[PDB]
């Protein structure tokens, strides 16, 4: 008997995931999937579209309480987003009158975003653990800092950070040169959203050539800088070293989180009668991500999947602990990291650099201390100069006083 | 195009090995089989014999010179015996003499055999180096130990030490569950004959409990490890640490009985002459080192994917040993690579013998490279089976004559 | 104000630990020294003959209790032999039938006098921490196996192993080149009693060939030939023969009194001396390890002053032997200064002092966790681990042998 | 026993020798070599010197390299490769992008670096063929070219020494009123770019006075920063830490080089006819003291550029670094120091990945990776003024660097 827990049901990447499930449902025995959300009637729109599209293949659930919905699971998977496009909205726009890239997950919308994840995270991960003890699978945002939090000081060990970009990525080679999936092998490496591409594989051959010849054929990394790093960057590498460029455009722009209010109002009023998913909705493929590996996580295959999990030796010249989005060996409930040899300098800059910010974050968290907060926020590199981290801070203290309070 | 060469071609395990290429020809693309050997007499019968078994299936051919079999070769198997049974013979009778352990892979037996492979494999890998590239399979012994003096020292990259341990183990497990060979997962570690398992896993179940007890069940008894020691030291141990364990009861066997070497000797003289007509591998034959080369070889053909236990740099797969260390492991091999997968921290109790022995393996490699007498003294005085003080100058002289046409250090 | 505590005051080597004091409080103020011991009436013999040295340079005091002598004190010196000399004895004597070498702080004695010294230890580390705070300097044997345990299991950082085989070596070196102490620094490291010199200094000057060449006429079948210096390149510690001379000391042990009985007869007659001496008698000052004391001294005085000198201690490795794990606990060269230990830089170890330091430290860690868990079991798989330990067909016997023994001092399930 | 000095027109060298009598009495100094690229310079320099000297040693000048080398003892590099002429040029450039321009800091420290990589692997390599000298350098950017001799070129005996640390020492001193070797510090970070956690005088820990004392202006760290952070921190963090108000600065002003040649000019026409020393000052006084050190079996501490070993836990062994060192009879000790704070290391590691890129970039003569090494700076320009910034700099170091 096997059961998986959704955690923000409500969700409008929901739909995507459950094909996802029944995908797998004929590899994989499915018995239930059980939904919880702390918005009760956008997820019952969602759930009730769900079953439609399960037609009884496995039996479908509401539970009124996250512990409901986690006690007798197997896998529990986190797609819930703490304080809401609201959230988002204050992560993505406060930063911008101190001349700061606001977004979602990089910087100091990611630092807020982090600081109203913690909270939530602690309380559920403490629930997971006095009961069923489930592999808890994340999508929730800051992923990767989520995942560094949980592994390293909370010492929950099977809770796996999940992130769309390698999937997409290995998606876009197998079409490339006509293969599946797992015919392609990469070395990657990195922290969630600040991945570095060194080697691509199709079938066993090296084709990083190629690759890099095909990304030849002005918001985006010009020739000369492939030649020149000889890395496929994350494109999240943007803020980093175009700074000014992306400032720009954020700046001029409405806020992305206003925009994707008014894609998921849209998507709802589509959920109430649709009977195959909406193509609007098809980082959709976050799903066969999630989907795949709990598939691998239950059977006794083996098989390759980019997670989020400690290096313990993927990369030589890196520390042991640290939290990377890397590729591993993933065969009955167990995740075994992959030799990989040694980073590059200039990939390791990036890496070390945002690893020590995300633990500052994460202590000043712990001892609820403004003055250790102010301390991560200037060591990250799209943080405040010391004039402006002051006002700053408070400013976004004041938005997420609902979710956090430092003193 | 796709050519394997067979350095040894004489070894009365050559048609097992040939089996074993034959199996997976199916899977995989093999042109060629070249052998080579230093006596030609004694690969010609098991060559011929090999010729029948293949039928054209692939073309057999024997080279004149090493350079000649490994130029264009893709992989080449080291299966060579340097010195021959006689070295073995030596290996074995020389420690006895002092009341130590006599024995092919394991203390100052070992220790004589890697000095007489040293200077024939660096000419090996040299040649191989300067034509092909090839990856070199090596199971000549002590292997795990040759492995740490190739990947260190000679630096080459594309040389993967293999045993017959792992395998034997795993094929044990299976037929124990009714499984495959496959849906074995093991959490092992250790030197190659100083190997540790920690975790069996079969078909993803967690059965390591139920080992320990069959184990319990099992059936000279007096000369294997008892129920208590498995419940003290939770330790699934290679079957070679009785000789350090129970040196004692060890030493009293070995030294009132035929010198195993013997046995070998009458053994693979009744397989040759039985070479001579055979259409089929005998029985006296079975023994299965020859499925773990062919299996490795081919995952290293394809883009599969799969797990083999093989001698290699650590490289985090034990977290609390350095790097560097050369251990027998498991790895993900796939497409020409051989990737360590992590497994967590090593024992305590198996890493004192690991240690111990891995600093005397690198004792004796740098004894060698310097051709030094009193380097050789101060490996041998390492060993956790090699003489004391009083005895060593005595053991290391009747070693350096005994192996005069093999070894000569100043 | 200023006080050290002496935990084990009765002992026949407190004269030239007083002694040691006398000469350091002409550079530090010392207010007072404190005695404590289980054995009240060994304990006044020996004071009172102290009491005739010190001349009221420092009050000297007895503390009836172990937290009373602690107290109030900046430094407090470890120096009781859990068990007595009948522990010894039975340390020395138990391992002998079963053709194991028997040795007060070497193999299976070493491992027994573990299991009496933990909990006792453990009991005092509390007391210090829950009150005082003082630095301890550690000679209760075996002392680097405690300071191991300590450090990395107690978790208490101001706790210091000393031996007297460096501070003796030292001593040689200078005579040897006529120098002072200070003017000798060498490559040292390894574990209490398994360690080994790599290089020899003399005012800036190496001299390593010049000591090799002299160690040599030095005139005899106890101890390692020419050809072993020549080979292994290390001046080894003299605890090394018997893990390379294993058959020599185990004939040697076995044939002649146990060392503990023989000290009992050395002991009772300083004691008679000591009622009426007004020096220290000669008996003592040319016997066992002497000049332990000389090693307290200057590293309590070199702890109080902001100097900076070099002090060969047992403390973490922290980078001293990069070839090595950070949280070892070492035997080495260390600048001390204002209270704190710094580790300094050596370079890399020898691969044959590699393989001894290895295979006991895991041993060490064994023992460690056995006692931790109260387990026969894991006891068991300690004994197997050592490098002079027992047989797989001995194991059992030789371990209820120990543990009946030392009933009174630990109990394992 | 010679001591040679590389850049003897140098217009610090009079408080070098000054230093070198010093110590001459704790040392025995038969004599000074001096060598310089521009003849003129050196003589008016040493004319003043051996005024000073009187004859206590022997006053020297070599007309190569080699000769002041040769059978030398101690090297001293403090030639300054380009000129002022390249410190203007470093610090000028990358304010035309919008990117701080300073001498050690940044961009402008890049074009620096490209410019000693050369000259210093020729004179290393002239040493280690002859004498086998311990080379004491100043030389900028000092850090960077110690990671570049240590751990590419390999040659052990080279320290390298920097003016911050013995200034602070000399600071907490009349603080407390206490001699200069009284004063114990957790040091530890790179060149320029240092932090410290502890500071003990005459073993008494006295951090929280020396933060209270700090807070007793704009452009300087303010009081809460230093509440925040809990580290004392390098004034050259600020370029860092507060880019917006530091350029705004730089970029209003005559540059820094600018004022350094009017001062070293007025010096120079002082020394022509000066009988003592007139009113970076005291690095030569680090110099003299490390050679002292080197020199007696004492044992005594300096702070200086070397393999990390262990000093600072949580940093790879191989990190030079500008830490506490025990000095005793030509040899350099680490000392242990625990773990470094997460604040120190981000600025570390990345400036440290930066260092090893330009070396590669030089090692390797690619503009490619030139490229990679300037976008890596945490200074260093966006991916839109890159390929302009490098072409201007390989254009204004003709002379000096070749870029392929
Ligand atoms: N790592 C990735 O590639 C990736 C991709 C897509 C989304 N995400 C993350 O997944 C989350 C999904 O958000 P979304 O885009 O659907 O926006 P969303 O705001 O609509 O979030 C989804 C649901 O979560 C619920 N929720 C919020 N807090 C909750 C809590 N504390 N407990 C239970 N449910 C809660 C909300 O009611 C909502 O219905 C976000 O954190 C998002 O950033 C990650
Ligand atoms: N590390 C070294 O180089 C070194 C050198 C000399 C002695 N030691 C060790 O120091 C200790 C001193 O022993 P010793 O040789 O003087 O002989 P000893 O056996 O006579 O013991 C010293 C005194 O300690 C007292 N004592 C025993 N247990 C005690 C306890 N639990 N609390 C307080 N006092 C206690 C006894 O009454 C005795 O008078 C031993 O462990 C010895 O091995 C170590
Ligand atoms: O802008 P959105 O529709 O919210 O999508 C934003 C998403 O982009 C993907 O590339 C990231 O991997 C997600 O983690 C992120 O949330
Ligand atoms: O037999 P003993 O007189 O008691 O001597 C025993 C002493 O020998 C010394 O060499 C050791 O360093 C000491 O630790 C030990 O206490
Ligand atoms: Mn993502
Ligand atoms: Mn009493
Ligand atoms: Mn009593
Ligand atoms: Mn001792």
């Amino acid at each position: 008997h096997m059961r998986i827990a959704v955690i923000g049901g409500g969700s409008s990447y929901t739909p995507e995931l459950v094909k996802g499930l029944l995908d797998i449902s004929e590899d994989v025995r499915i018995d239930e999937v059980i939904f919880y959300d702390i918005d009760e009637e956008k997820q019952k729109i969602v759930v009730d579209f769900v079953k439609r599209l399960v037609k009884d293949r496995f039996k479908v659930l509401i539970s009124d309480t996250f512990e409901g919905a986690v006690v007798d699971a197997k896998y529990v998977i986190f797609q819930f987003r703490p304080g809401g496009l609201k959230g988002r909205e204050n992560d993505e726009g406060i930063p911008l009158k101190y001349g700061l890239i606001g977004q979602e997950t990089t910087g100091v919308g990611g630092f807020s975003a982090a600081l109203r994840a913690f909270p939530i995270v602690e309380e559920y991960v403490d629930t997971v653990r006095k009961t069923s003890n489930a592999t808890i699978v994340n999508f929730t945002n800051p992923s990767g800092h989520i995942t560094e939090f949980v592994r390293n000081y909370l010492e929950y060990e099977k809770f796996i950070g999940l992130c769309n970009v390698p999937i997409n990525f290995i998606r876009e080679i197998a079409e490339m040169f006509s293969a599946r999936l797992e015919d392609v092998f990469l070395k990657y490496y990195g922290l969630n959203h600040l991945s570095f591409i060194e080697k691509v594989f199709v079938k066993g051959e090296d084709v990083t050539e190629k690759v890099f010849e095909n990304l030849k054929l002005d918001e985006d990394f010009p020739t000369w800088f492939y030649d020149s790093v000889r890395l496929i960057v994350n494109p999240y590498l943007r803020y980093y070293l175009m700074e000014k460029k992306m400032f720009k455009k954020i700046s001029t722009h409405e806020l992305r989180a206003r925009e994707v209010m008014k894609i998921e109002k849209e998507l709802f009023e589509k959920y109430r009668t649709a009977v195959e998913i909406p193509e609007e909705l098809t980082g959709s493929m976050y799903s066969t991500a999630a989907a795949h590996l709990i598939r691998d996580l239950e059977t006794d295959e083996g098989k390759i999947h980019i997670v989020n999990t400690r290096n313990n030796g993927s990369i030589e010249n890196l520390p042991d602990d640290y939290v990377l989005e890397i590729p591993c060996y993933v065969r009955s409930g167990r995740v075994h990291t992959l030799s990989q040899g040694k980073g590059d300098h200039f990939a390791l800059s990036f890496i070390h650099a945002v690893k020590m910010y995300e633990r500052l974050t994460i202590e000043a968290y712990l001892k609820r201390s403004k003055k250790l907060a102010l301390k991560a926020l200037l060591s990250h590199p799209l943080g405040p100069d010391v004039e402006d981290a002051k006002d700053l801070l408070e400013e976004i203290l004041e938005a997420n006083r609902e979710y956090v309070k430092l003193g």
